[PDB]
DNA sequence: GATACTAGATAG
DNA sequence: CTATCTGAGTATC
């Protein structure tokens, strides 16, 4: 059994982008229960060999990284054309990990070819035919379907909660207590302002010391919809192995989603978030049921209730101490199924 | 005359 | 929101 990886629109290096980090965890998750597997990408590296050096064919399995097919300037980019190209080779079964609900495998070439680089490629070249399998992190197979609708060598789905990886790998440990400099603390990209409206109401004008980590920018937040004045405080990105450390940072740490990933998906940052030293708190639309934990102290409706459970929380360390007990007591029953979960992925797979 | 990393705006 | 069009701003071996 021989096991391909690669990323189908991001180069994958070390740990400094997010793309090049799930694809290396995703990488080790699996070499970790007793796989070979190879993850190929632009050049020969510590963790990857090149997709001009390589017989896609000579592997079993090829899974693929879901992306989306950003020509940023209007102009070629290598990642996605090198990867397709790659994949447009491939006579087997491909395994299309979908864990954003915004990065639904799609053909390339109807894209290029009504570009004025049209002439640098071919159909031939980048047009994947091989059928496909969607694996999506939403249960809600339903709406992965209608995200893959215009694409018809897309034919299996099956769910499987692909983002637990993290709690699975073999190094994984729970945050120790931590000092604090934070009372919230959140990390991510601005997602294209999908979630502008919950980032305002929960990071912005509060009056409580927050912290935005990740690439979002603070003069991205300029839709006069969701108006703010206080900001919080803006550092940029840190390595995915340290998410974690970083959340710990702060007695709590928000969960929100995008309109689609509420009560559908359960990110990675929920089980970043639960695994630290922070107290989750999860904003309700996202989990209207209460699915993660049957606690409703987990949970806040707007600024004002994030704001109080924030305080109560500072005001009272058994309060803290206590959710902080449970949560990773929730996180930790998940970690006890491992070989449950690690075979339903293997069968994800065809294995 | 740097290189790598990272969707945004708009009609239907 | 979804389908389709249009093309660079930011951080740094
Ligand atoms: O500086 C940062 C900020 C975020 N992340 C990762 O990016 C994820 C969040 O991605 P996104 O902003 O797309 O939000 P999501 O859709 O996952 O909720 C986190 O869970 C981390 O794994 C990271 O590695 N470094
Ligand atoms: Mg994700």
């Amino acid at each position: 059994m021989k096991i391909a990886i690669i990323n189908m629109g991001n180069n994958v290096i070390n740990f400094k982008t997010v793309p090049s980090s799930e694809t290396i965890y995703l990488f080790k998750v699996i070499s970790e229960m007793g796989l070979n597997v190879d993850i190929i990408s632009l050049k020969n590296g510590v963790y990857t060999k090149s997709f001009d050096e390589v017989d896609v064919n000579d592997y079993d399995r090829l899974i693929v990284v879901n992306s989306s097919i950003n020509f940023f300037g209007g102009k070629p980019n290598l990642a996605i054309l090198s990867a397709q190209k790659f994949m447009a080779k491939y006579k087997s079964k491909i395994y299309y990990l979908f864990t954003d609900i915004r990065l639904p495998f799609s053909q390339s070439w109807p894209n290029v070819k009504n570009r004025p680089w049209a002439y640098l490629y071919t159909e031939e070249e980048l047009l994947i035919k091989s059928p496909i399998k969607v694996i999506s992190q939403g249960i809600n197979l339903d709406i992965a379907k209608a995200a893959h609708k215009k694409v018809d060598n897309v034919i299996e789905f099956e769910y499987f909660p692909i983002e637990q990886y993290k709690i699975h790998m073999n190094d994984f440990q729970l945050s120790k207590p931590t000092k604090k400099t934070l009372d919230v603390i959140y990390g991510g990209s601005f997602r294209s302002g999908q979630r502008e409206s919950k980032m305002v109401e929960f990071l912005f004008d509060t009056g409580l010391n927050i912290e935005f980590f990740g690439n979002a920018r603070e003069k991205q937040f300029k839709n006069p919809k969701y108006p703010w004045t206080k900001a919080p405080v803006f550092t940029g990105k840190i390595p995915m192995n340290m998410v974690s450390e970083k959340n710990s940072q702060a007695i709590a740490a928000l969960i929100i989603g995008d309109k689609n990933y509420n009560d559908n998906f359960i990110t990675l940052r929920v089980w970043e978030t639960m695994a630290s030293d922070a107290v989750m708190l999860i904003d309700e639309e996202f989990d209207t049921k209460h699915r993660i934990i049957n606690d409703a102290r987990f949970y806040v409706n707007n600024r004002a209730e994030l704001i109080d459970r924030v305080n109560e929380l500072k005001h009272s360390d058994v309060l803290r101490k206590e959710m902080l007990s449970i949560q990773h007591d929730i996180l930790n029953k998940t970690r006890a199924k491992k070989a449950e979960w690690q075979d339903a992925f293997k069968k994800a797979i065809d294995l």
